């Protein structure tokens, strides 16, 4: 049989699967993993897809987008997601990771899906909490919002960031849905002096975009190549990719021109 | 009512459509056009999809890729396709275009689809031909092969490109089909001292790739922004887009190591 991915209400992708391997459901989440000849495994998390054999792309891009634009990363914060692969890539920097997910049952359900699952959980500097109000008070050098945040969430994380911090969050694809990306940028602008959209170059099977927001640190100006060339075992990330990620066509630069803070 | 498009044998895209608007078929080609709530109209030519509201995307990228990487282009050749928009964007340069396509009945079927159809066909510098032999023997500054050319096709066109001329052609997306692209680059390398792959940034709806080839002319080094900043009628193409199109993930740089000529 097969499952379907939603890119637009008038455009869907259909993935053929070998068999369903797992089905975990909690109070506010539903997880299903399927056997796949194209990607090995496909996890459907609340009308959302994860492709095992390609988990390295997004995890590397977001991790290093921040880690190579900053000097030191001592405290990083990740919220509203189950992406432990991101944490693994972040552990290629001397840093502590406060990971927040209220649904332990689901996060652990990814035990054999995230290749670096035990490695990340075994980390002495990896702290899992069900809620932000479980953590100790501190500011973060980097915060990752794995889910498009509303104006509320935005303001609540902007306050836990450091003056020289960077906040990376998710949005929609800027070309496919420039309107939505425009609204994403508008929110972000209200509190940051830097708000620029980027995508994962070469990733063609997903309507997804992201934002690099800060109080001063620029994603290109502050780009540091020595921290890039020092990364070990990455298979997607590199400086070419970094810079290409922010490339915007003439039209979109124009439509977004009053929403982009560089 | 929908129309499907294959990415892989286990991965398809489904585009809901309002209705069928046209259905033209020749002995070797099949063209149907549909009304689309998303793209105005989509044209399905031999299972290749075209989007009326975004034709400027590829036509701008391909036409100005070679256009802005070369001091002067007076002779351009386009073969194996029906993209008359590429021709349009090319007429933004003082140049002549030899368009070769043996199937006039389906070519003329785009009379309403291609916004600039009429303006390109009646251009005093546009010459349509059913086959290469029917042309005035000459060397070109630019050669566009709108289809992935076999070795035989390659050698032929190769012998018609000028000293500093350039050859841009199509291939598969290296993300899901790196092997294919690796061969395409292999066929292009044995004959050119420059063979580089590139894609269309932000075009998440295309499993299509390209190859930029030449005897020396370089797509990055020989890029002239004065020519780029001279186009005031483009909506997508610019220098950021030009450079980013060539960025590749680290793993593909390694695999393509023995075929890419820079």
């Amino acid at each position: 049989m097969w499952i379907t991915q939603e890119i637009t209400p008038y455009l869907r992708k259909e993935y053929t699967i070998e068999a369903k391997l797992l089905d975990v459901r909690s109070e506010h989440n539903i997880l299903e993993i399927f056997k796949s000849k194209d990607f090995g495994e496909i996890a459907m998390l609340n009308r959302q897809l994860l492709f095992k054999n390609f988990l390295h792309i997004e995890s590397e891009l977001l991790a290093h987008m921040g880690g190579c634009t900053k000097k030191e990363l001592k405290e990083v914060l990740i919220v509203d997601g189950f992406d432990l692969e991101l944490a693994h890539q972040l552990f290629k920097y001397d840093t502590h990771i406060d990971f927040v997910q209220a649904d332990e049952k689901i996060l652990d359900s990814f035990i054999s899906f995230f290749p670096h699952f035990h490695e990340v959980k075994n980390n002495k500097n990896f702290t899992h909490a069900k809620q932000l109000l479980d953590l100790d008070i501190k500011k973060y050098d980097l915060i990752f919002c794995l889910q498009e945040p509303d104006i509320h969430r935005i303001d609540g994380l902007k306050r836990m960031l450091k003056e020289d911090g960077v906040f990376i969050s998710v949005a929609k694809h800027p070309l496919l849905e420039h309107v939505s990306m425009q609204n994403a940028l508008k929110n972000m602008g209200g509190v940051f002096s830097v708000a620029m959209p980027f995508v994962a170059p070469l990733r063609i099977l997903s309507n997804k975009g992201y934002i690099y927001a800060s109080f001063k640190t620029h994603p290109l100006k502050d780009l540091m190549t020595p921290k890039i060339e020092a990364l070990t075992s990455v298979r997607y990330y590199n400086e070419d990719i970094h810079r290409a990620a922010f490339a915007l066509p003439k039209n979109l630069q124009e439509v977004f021109k009053d929403n982009i803070k560089s």
